[PDB]
């Protein structure tokens, strides 16, 4: 029934039936992304139509096209072919990748710089990455890799320890071509190893940690219903998952007494990007857009019950398309479970004698995926307060270089002859927001410091201030910690009981946006990234802060130009875009494997509630 | 036999004999304020002499000493009269708070107050709140408490959702006089109860909740010997507890291998302010300084296990003296105890096929105090991976006034005609150092962008810069979270297998800092809440960020007299005070009991280990 259920494996199939029957899906294609479609704004008034959008590929060297289909009805709604040169490329295929290091093995060149270097080349590995866009003019048009060298000793060697620096390869991976190979001299390949599952390294192992059992004699507080509709203490919500951004929250909710009260229509993260900072010609194309080139939900972990999610976890296993189009699952590639979250609410009242105590707790929902070395969990929270959180956490293993002798403004060293390029991991959160429902506005808020004078003749006050952003050209908005900038999203129609418009309150980490130079291509393509809040209006076909096509592809797309059109935000269908990420330079203790860290941010309620809404929550 | 060890009923019972009979304790003394004395620099050698600092109060106006004594060999070891209108007042007494209402209710005044609003003496509850140091000459080497009124309309009704605005009295609480009634005008008394336990109010409690059960079958992990020294998972400490200061961390430490490295010597919050942004002269005067004119270990809770701890909790019940030197035992009023704490490291790795995951645990170290309405939670928390970090929750009701008619830009509106004014509450942590031992300095670290030209073509590098904090005088820092700024804490005598002086990296949150005026009496005296970080060099005598004696004192004590000092810190024995809080503007969701909300900072190694220390953590 309910048109936010995840993909089943028979609408998967029955997508590939649809594309094979309109001719759109023979031998030579390949399907570079497929997702089911949101239900279109009103159309809960009438019958399922349930669509999926795809991008398919053609090995041969034809155009791809964009093509969405009604899995329903049986029909193709739209084909378009691409010119990728200006669009950009579709994202990259899990078949491409393995191209690279067997492509390169039989050239002579790549053969000629491990000759130098004295390296087995049945022994190195290749990093195959997204290529991006410089200054190559014949890469226009063609889907290309670039790859990067490290040394593995053994099949189960940490490569990770030995990058082969002074080393870079372009590949054409639908010719099958390998159209540059760069060598700007040897570098020693670090010799010691980075396995830490080794004794040698690890040392005996501590025989003093204790077993903490988390048990639910009872099970679980949440429902799921309709195999992802969730419900627990007051929220309902739909848990959807695309092979692009991964877990997506649908129709965030609070049951408010009687009423059903929306509060987030879609949250996602809808794009991440992990720049490069080392300026060495060898790595000063480095950049990942995680979600839009890779697409983080294809390599989503199947999570270990004891070991990735401890407690009462309850599973879910999302089927996406392989690249033929067949259904393929992702065994319990997502958690949810209630955690315990300490105090909630506390007073030990003198005059009226009362001792009150309450706990709290959250309700969780994440993913683990894995893209070469990294490793990145993605947790949803809500609490029983109205807290809504995201918090990102980054592990795995760092990307290495050689350390220069002499040092390094711009990698630090991590092991004798080991080095770690600084870089950031920087995520753009899209939140389709509908606090009670979809005319919404937003203001940025600062505390205001007042002057020692009169009506302030102590100097004690201090106030704040709110300023509406009306257009979309008012609407690109950078943090101010200092003065406690935050972001409060109203609906002006909707009053407590205070006579006051109903908000929740977004509050930034503040860290860092986007290091690199304005004129940049990264700076381009990562416009979304040198800002920490956008707001659009909505539309259907504004989805990524970086457009459809982010592979090879430069700017043109994505928020800076939705935002040109500088539409009416003041009480309408409104998106907020909030950038936010970690500025990264690897210590130590990040090798051989690095301990997680973690960044995101939260929306508090403000006035949305008529009171404190965990009054019901009763003595432990 | 350690030194650091908690104190003993008996030890407080021995200090009251040896004042008593030095003459020092006759009926009309108080101690005001009582505490064991850290051992001095290198005293290690030497044996033992367990000293107690004493403040003595008089309650028939004579003037006050500090007394150390040594219950080792039963002396007084100094008693030095203190002039009060110079070095401030002592704490307030608990006996003093009571003075106010029943004075007040006496008074002509303030009954003349009273009858106009109709409102019964019986039923109106006065806060007895700080006095600071304002434009009353008269109160200059007095002992001031300010009031403010609230009714309570039966025993247990909250009182704080009726204030009486207009109207304020000041009380000498020696000469036992009222000084001042101020009515500036009545306004409404809101009519609205705030009883949270009332199920009118709450409405029928939720069933839905099932239970989350935390055990550990073997027992903890830590070990505690000599009562209050805590070993676990590397790291060795001693947890020290003072009235005043509340929970204390001693000699915290991390085996590496088989070496005992120091890296905190003292971690405490050695003040807390919580300034008033209300100009209203009812409210203009109103500053908490939390810890150092009211003691917030003398107000710990005791702890009740499953509601407030929870999982296997071991508690320390703290001793301290009451007002005439006798033991008092908080009894569970220190909470310990291991928490899961989710992924600690994982990766999947395509080349070596190893897939690893390994979970995260904190060890935490709690208590929970009570301030009049509000309450506030202290912890701290050591990580597996070397991580420090502290965290405060704020919860309790939030203190009220009237809304005035036509609004406000310095209170928020929780209810009918309910105001709540704006406020801050502002922590020092003071962190006396010892990373690898006291040779320490600290430096500065920003992010430095870099321009796309020569060197950097492509315009992608980033970097960093450090500054050495030499002296005192260039010590007093703030936050710059556009530029992703820190602090490091480093030994340049210690270094790393990379020839790198070890250190630890404090994160700060960024929250804003002191909003009032800098002219103002509370800039003044809680100067260092006015900047972010302060590094000074250690002294035996410099405590408190604020001063030893803060109630009443008239400004520029503690830090800014300190850091006058210009000592140098490069390489030398320091002390780091972090200033971090929370700037509230209230809302309706913390009304009639205010949900937890937190601030804190956390500290992690940088280049302290020659590789992550928690390679020898075992699978789940
Ligand atoms: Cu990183
Ligand atoms: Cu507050
Ligand atoms: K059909
Ligand atoms: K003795
Ligand atoms: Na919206
Ligand atoms: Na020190």
């Amino acid at each position: 029934a309910s048109p936010f259920r995840l993909a089943s494996a028979g609408e998967i199939s029955e997508v590939q039936g649809i594309l094979r029957t309109a001719g759109l899906l023979g031998p030579e294609k390949r399907i570079a992304y497929l997702g089911v479609l949101d239900p279109a704004r009103g159309a809960g008034s009438e019958a399922e139509d349930r669509r999926f959008r795809v991008f398919i590929h053609d090995v041969s060297g034809a155009r791809p096209q964009e093509v969405t289909v009604s899995v329903t009805n049986g029909t193709v709604i739209s084909a378009v072919e691409l010119d990728t040169a200006a669009t950009g490329e579709l994202p990259v295929l899990e078949e491409e990748f393995e191209v690279v290091e067997q492509l390169l093995a039989t050239d002579e060149r790549w053969l000629k710089a491990l000759a130098a270097r004295n390296l087995d080349v049945s022994k190195v590995r290749v990093a195959p990455l997204s290529a991006g866009v410089f200054e190559y003019a014949e890469e226009r048009g063609r889907r290309i890799l670039r790859g990067l060298a490290f040394v593995q000793d053994f099949p189960e060697d940490s490569a990770w320890a030995h990058p082969v620096d002074g080393l870079v390869a372009y590949v054409d991976v639908v010719s099958k071509e390998v159209t540059r190979v760069i060598d700007t001299g040897v570098f020693p390949v670090p010799a010691e190893h980075g396995n830490y599952t080794d004794p040698e390294l690890t040392g005996p192992l501590r025989t003093t940690q204790k077993p903490i059992s988390i048990t639910q004699p009872e099970g679980p507080s949440f429902t799921v219903t309709g195999g992802n509709h969730i419900e627990w203490e007051k929220w309902s919500l739909d848990v959807g998952f695309d092979v692009r951004e991964g877990v997506v929250l649908h129709n965030i909710a609070f049951r408010d007494g009687d009423r059903l009260r929306p509060i987030i229509n879609r949250a996602s993260i809808a794009e991440m990007v992990v720049p490069y900072g080392d300026p060495s010609p060898i790595r000063s194309w480095q950049n990942y857009f995680d979600t839009g080139e890779y697409l983080v939900g294809q390599y989503a972990n199947s999570l270990e019950l004891g070991c990735d999610c401890l407690g009462d976890i309850t599973y879910l296993s999302p089927v996406i398309s392989d690249a033929f189009g067949n259904p393929r699952e992702i065994r319990n590639g997502i958690c949810m479970h209630e955690e315990d979250w300490g105090i909630l609410a506390k007073h030990s009242d003198l005059w009226s004698g009362i001792n009150y105590t309450r706990r709290n707790r959250r309700m969780v929902i994440s993913f683990f995926t894995t893209i070469g070395n990294y490793d990145y969990g993605f947790y949803w929270y809500l609490y029983l307060d109205g807290t809504i959180e995201f918090e990102a956490k980054a592990t795995g293993v760092v990307f290495t270089s050689a350390f220069p002798e002499g040092g390094s403004d711009n990698i630090s060293q991590l092991a004798p002859g080991l080095g770690a390029p600084f870089h950031q991991h920087i995520f753009s959160a899209r939140l389709d927001m509908a606090i009670d429902g979809f005319t919404n506005r937003v203001e940025e808020e600062d505390v205001v410091r007042q002057t020692m004078g009169p009506g302030n003749e102590r100097g004690n006050a201090f106030s704040r201030k709110r300023t509406v952003l009306t257009r979309e050209s008012e609407a690109v908005r950078e943090a101010d910690a200092r003065t406690g900038r935050t972001w409060i999203i109203s609906n002006p129609e909707s009053k407590n009981r205070l006579n006051e418009p109903v908000g929740y309150k977004l509050h930034a980490h503040n860290q860092p946006t986007l290091l690199a130079d304005p004129g940049s291509s990264i700076a381009r393509r990562a416009a979304f990234a040198t800002k920490d809040l956008w707001v659009t209006r909505y539309a259907d076909d504004e989805r990524y802060p970086t457009g459809d096509f982010v592979n090879q592809h430069s700017g043109g797309a994505g928020l800076p130009s939705y935002i040109a059109q500088d539409r009416d935000i003041d009480g309408q269908d409104i998106v907020v875009w909030h950038t936010f990420g970690l500025t990264h330079f690897p210590r130590v203790e990040d090798w051989p494997i690095m301990p997680v860290d973690t960044v995101g941010f939260k929306l508090r309620p403000e006035g949305f509630f008529d009171r404190s809404p965990v009054l019901d929550v009763p003595a432990n």
